[PDB]
């Protein structure tokens, strides 16, 4: 079970999809 983030200009790897989590809220802030 791979854990990648899917973006673009991102590319990083976890090695739990918890981190995951914390990391798809910093790709789309500025609300
Ligand atoms: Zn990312």
């Amino acid at each position: 079970r791979p854990f990648m983030c899917t973006w673009s200009y991102c590319g990083k790897r976890f090695t739990r999809s918890d981190e995951l989590q914390r990391h798809k809220r910093t790709h789309t802030g500025e609300k």
